[PDB]
């Protein structure tokens, strides 16, 4: 019995084997296992009827390593074989392991397994359980080990392990044995969206940003794997305008220039080479390169890995059910998920927030507010432009991100007032220094905080807890846990118990969320979206934070370890695409829908 | 339902718990408790308040480290509390458990448990979950752990441990987790005598060989333990004829002259100094010493642990069930048992087997045999004595253990025959040579191994295994293994019959030459029989003998081999333990010999 992963739409997304016992009928044993037994030990005081009868007992209990409970399960754990499939040095293996299932485990001490099992191989031999012929083949053969995979997660990758990892994080690998059926608020359309929105948007920075040569060179195509519809190709043939490539399967295809001519070659993040004049300027015979062919498998073009990141995290605004996720370019790379564990800057991203807290204290979106040279202690927060703009109304402040007018409007509503507001947010206090600069987005965040942070806009200022668990059942079809979340608007679930915590003025989240519609209308054919941009200093994060009433997106891009994206990456110009692809297609076919 | 170990008298001798579940109602649970669970990562994706709903569905099963599972389970385990006896600061180190039950293990990586538990309390503290005053408090509450033991083996050590290892070392810790009741083989009484005749014995030669020093000076005293009725104690002050300790319960006691008078200093194996004449010449201020009182409490003796080792191992002969064992001078002293894991050689003791071969061949106790000098090759073998008697009977060689009548009744029997029949009652191929050395008892043993060698001799020779397993129940009172052992004699009692290794007549006529030897080279018995031995350098002192119903064999000497000294033979050094035993196991049991079966 797996823990089973669900999505909201009944897709069974993912399983995770924990503990795995498989009882076999004594009499179903190889003779040849229970000799190995009865030949791990030099000696049995409970040839020897006793130990034999005695292990009848424990043969289907025994730890054996790796959730191992018992000889089925340690051959199909070790093996992926049946016990009747195992050779003699396999079941020599396994029964060098009830006496310290780590000291002389194959998986962490292969040399100490070996030196265990060739020790049992050879009092087999000595006790007449084995012929030398037996013997002599079975020392000789290797560990063997074809390890299945038993956690399942090949459909919603990022989904899938977030599950895993959340009930890992807080209650250890025991929350795995439970066999219960987790149904989670994922969206699967939304889900299939948001990878491909993901995927694509990083491919469109990476290829204006250049080809970066080859992955590998004169290594071996068998150390490489196909994911993100890439798949590992060697180029065996280059001429003028085209050239030939071995894939993974032996067979040989053949790239024309139409599939490689965007290859202009990257310099750094602010320049690219001339256009490629000659497929020689871009492989060499012997370099391991990623190919991708069309939908018919006709053609095949030149394809890049980014190197860049990017992460997006939708969100339900009146209960924080978690929709999408995806925590990078693509699963196989790692299973890192950068929505809940990427700590990042949010720049601008932050200043709605900030804002919100002037409108709090009786500002209007019109209120006049200076955008002059100003000093705290010896700190000059200078303008993005090095420009003043002087008395200016809030909103355009906030459109232009003006620096001078967020600090001065953080010493207006008070540091303290916005922490608590930051905090109130979803933000972490340890993350939000006591300091001026938090007006300018300098606190650490994950983008699932931010996505809960623009969800007060959206629901009309309440604070709404993200969650991605609507029930649980255990094995036997029991609901032993049903999602009790904090409404934003409790009359809107019934186009329920729970209301959640006012933490902004009505007023002040609706005028918020109207200047963002307004933003987002002077910088999809819809009229019920508000969004924000965000950059950082040198551009090291793109951000895009929006929403409508029934739905908060925010898309971030940037390098793992931080560095320019490029002096035109904007958030408006990387992180807005996935934003625009993904909110246009999971909103197709859905009425306006607005604070 | 822990693994529970029985003596064959039915009686409870040791418990040993393994996993350990103590299911609670969640409403049962301290709020604080949960909150230290919330507190215990940054964010919950499931305030974060679905976090709670979710946690009881794991709370009793959650592994903590240490066998727990679930938060009773932890209390008891590491506090020996319940979980409405648990403080905050208790509560917190709980709940940073779950991540990692060994990365921040209290047991383990204390420095670690204490990190990760002021960190979830500071969360708990800006969670508004605690107040400051209750922050303050907590963060300054030291580990405070209160580990019960939860392996209790405190009546008969050797035994429990023989029952607990065997069963982890062929079926690993899961055997314990199983809570069946193991109904041993083990006679407590036989038991109880066995434990007291191996102490007695080896500080019987401890003494006799000089005080040899306090066994620590300037270490702590908590650092030492009490076992086989010595107490550590730590020397205060010194004065002419008396000396004042410190004990383990902080009272301070005083030893007078009479407690510490036997203390001539050990100077080597074969020499004592002078007796001593004050106390300074025994003890220094600081020493770390050993104890014993009265059978109420009147006055304290100065003592003194044995260096040398011992043991003890008595089994059934008709079927090899063992009914007394004890591994060493004491299982808190040293966990290791010689009777199962203490390989040595045999020296004289494995005579009996190769001239009991000599038998097989037509020859009788009263045969001529010669004892003078002889070369193997290369090799000389000489006398004990250097003394070479001549033509002797072959009862007299053995008696006397003459080396040269071995070696020239090896050459008579053939290497192999011998070494078949070594391999026969237990010996190990791997350790048995394929040289003449073996007739003078170089071949490493177990006494355990020796002790089924001399039951053929007491059975009629038959091969009989040991064991100590007649029967195993579930919890629930199920019946899953019963014991179907060889019988040497089923009408003396499905059922087994043992494999003879020696002939009737061969076993008889060894048994007759053991009895001779005990009755007239040395209890009211006549119905004994058995064999000193001793090694090169007196490395090792044996005794083995036996009745028809019991064989036991002792053995005395040093676990990184040195010599006994000059006189400490067979002897003298492992026989007293043996005829304490006997003398006290067979007391008010009929008359027990072998039967010949032509
Ligand atoms: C918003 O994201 C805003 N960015 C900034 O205030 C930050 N850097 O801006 C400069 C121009 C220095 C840069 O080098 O990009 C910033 C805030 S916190 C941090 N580490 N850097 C931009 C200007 N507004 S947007 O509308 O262009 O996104
Ligand atoms: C038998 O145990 C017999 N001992 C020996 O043959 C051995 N050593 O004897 C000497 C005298 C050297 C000794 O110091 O004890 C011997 C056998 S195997 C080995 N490594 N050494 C003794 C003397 N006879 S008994 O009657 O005491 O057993």
């Amino acid at each position: 019995k797996p823990l089973q992963v669900y999505t909201a739409d009944n897709q069974l997304i993912a399983e995770y084997g924990g503990k795995l016992s498989i009882p076999v009928e004594y009499k179903q044993i190889p003779p040849n296992f229970i000799h190995a037994f009865l030949a791990a030990e030099d000696s049995s005081f409970f040839q020897n009827l006793s130990k034999e009868d005695i292990l009848s007992l424990y043969v289907n209990k025994i730890f054996l390593g790796k959730n191992a409970y018992g000889i089925a399960a340690a051959a199909k754990i070790y093996y992926n074989k049946s016990i009747n499939e195992l050779s003699i040095a396999q079941m020599a293996m396994i029964a060098g392991l009830p006496k310290a299932p780590s000291k002389y485990n194959p998986v962490v001490n292969p040399e100490r397994a070996l030196e265990r099992r060739n020790w049992i191989l050879g009092r087999m031999l000595q006790l007449g359980y084995i012929s030398q012929a037996e013997y002599q083949k079975a020392v000789a053969e290797p560990i063997n080990l074809n390890m299945p995979n038993r956690d399942l997660n090949n459909i919603h990758p990022y989904a899938g392990e977030m599950v895993r990892s959340e009930l890992v994080k807080h209650f250890g690998e025991q929350a795995i044995d439970s066999g219960y059926k987790v149904y989670t608020t994922i969206n699967a359309k939304r889900q299939a969206i948001a990878e491909k929105a993901v995927q694509d948007g990083l491919e469109a920075y990476d290829r204006r940003h250049g080809w970066r040569g080859a992955e590998a060179h004169d290594k071996p195509l068998s150390e490489f794997r196909a994911y993100a519809n890439t798949y590992p190709a060697q180029v065996t043939k280059v001429n003028s305008s085209s050239f030939e490539a071995l894939m993974q399967d032996g067979s040989t295809v053949t790239v024309q220039w139409s599939g490689m001519s965007w290859a202009r070659p990257y310099r750094n993040a602010n320049s690219v080479g001339a256009a490629p004049s000659r497929a020689s300027q871009i492989v060499k015979v012997k370099d391991i390169v990623r190919l991708r062919p069309n939908e018919a498998k006709t053609a095949w073009s030149l394809v890049q890995v980014p190197k860049v990141q990017g992460q997006l995290i939708a969100i339900n605004p009146n209960d924080g059910s978690i929709e999408a996720i995806v925590g990078g370019y693509n699963f196989y790379q790692s299973k890192f998920n950068r929505a809940l564990q990427g700590w990042r800057q949010p720049g601008s991203t932050i200043k709605p927030f900030l804002y919100a807290l002037a409108l709090e204290r009786g500002m209007t979106p019109y209120s006049m507010v200076n955008d002059s040279p100003i000093t705290i202690g010896k700190w000059t927060p200078k303008n993005s432009d090095g420009r003043y703009l002087g008395m200016i109304p809030l909103r355009r402040a906030l459109y232009l991100s003006r620096n001078t007018v967020s600090v001065r409007l953080l010493q207006t509503v008070g540091i303290e007032r916005t922490r608590q507001l930051f905090m109130d947010f979803g933000l972490q206090e340890d993350q939000i220094p006591r300091n001026y600069t938090i007006a300018l987005g300098t606190p650490q965040v994950l983008p699932i905080q931010m996505a809960t942070g623009y969800a007060t806009f959206a629901n009309g200022g309440y604070r709404v807890q993200p969650h991605f668990i609507q029930r649980i059942e255990d094995a036997y079809g029991k609901v032993i846990y049903e999602a009790k979340p904090e409404y934003a608007c409790i009359p809107c679930i019934n186009a329920q118990y729970r209301q959640a915590q006012r933490i902004l003025k009505s007023s002040s989240a609706y005028d918020m969320a109207n200047i963002l519609r307004d933003v987002i209308e002077h910088g999809i054919g819809r009229s019920d979206l508000g969004g924000k941009t965000g950059t950082t200093n040198d551009a090291k994060d793109a951000w895009f934070a929006g929403f409508n009433g029934k739905l908060v997106t925010v898309t971030w891009v940037g390098f793992d370890q931080p560095t320019t994206l490029g002096r035109r990456e904007y958030g408006g110009i990387a992180a807005l695409p996935i934003w625009i692809n993904f909110m246009g297609q999971a909103l197709q076919g859905t009425p306006a829908a607005w604070v």
